[PDB]
């Protein structure tokens, strides 16, 4: 192989099932909890997060949606990308709520920071948690995951790959070199 799987189908649907109980666990149940997707993978995370949530306690959570393109500010390979929101879909009110951001692989931070702006532009929260299905590491802001279903560690030469039904026809999280 040129890949390594550091989630396979399982896995993830194991890693879900716990941050979903992790998150009733935190808040002592989902009374004005709200969960938002960061970008097309963490959108699909969070609705099955959801799914796993009404399971668990017969009360149904909102999702949310934030949608974010990451660019270089030159030709290099740099992990330092700025964050452009594009669009914003949440069904609720948020301000007084407890926002959970879903977020696929935490890496920098640069994609939480804007997903947070991004929130502060639609109301007032009286918190904002974060949810990573993997944290691979290397930080470039001061941003820390409540939720992890998986620490990766990770170079800056490698890249996660993550794979969903939904978007691949596979659920698995891969690593590879280069
Ligand atoms: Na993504």
């Amino acid at each position: 192989q040129e890949k390594a799987v550091v989630l396979d189908e399982q896995a993830i649907r194991r890693a879900l099932t716990r941050i979903a109980h992790e998150i009733i666990e935190r808040n002592k149940g989902v009374d004005n909890c709200v969960l938002v997707g960061i970008k097309t993978r963490g959108i699909y995370l969070a609705k099955r997060l959801a799914e796993r949530i009404e399971q668990i306690e017969g009360k149904p959570v909102p999702v949310g949606e934030i949608d974010i393109t990451l660019y270089r500010d030159d030709l290099t390979v740099t992990s330092n990308k700025e964050p452009l929101v594009k669009g914003t879909d949440i069904p609720v009110d948020i301000t007084d709520k407890k926002v959970i951001l879903v977020d696929d692989v935490l890496y920098t931070g640069r994609t939480v920071r804007a997903g947070m702006d991004a929130l502060m532009d639609l109301g007032r929260p009286s918190q904002i948690q974060l949810a990573v299905l993997v944290d691979r590491g290397h930080r470039e802001l001061p941003i820390r995951a409540d939720y992890v279903g998986k620490n990766v560690p990770t170079s800056k030469s490698e890249r996660i790959v993550v794979q969903l039904s939904e978007v691949d026809g596979q659920d698995r999280v891969s690593i590879y070199e280069k």
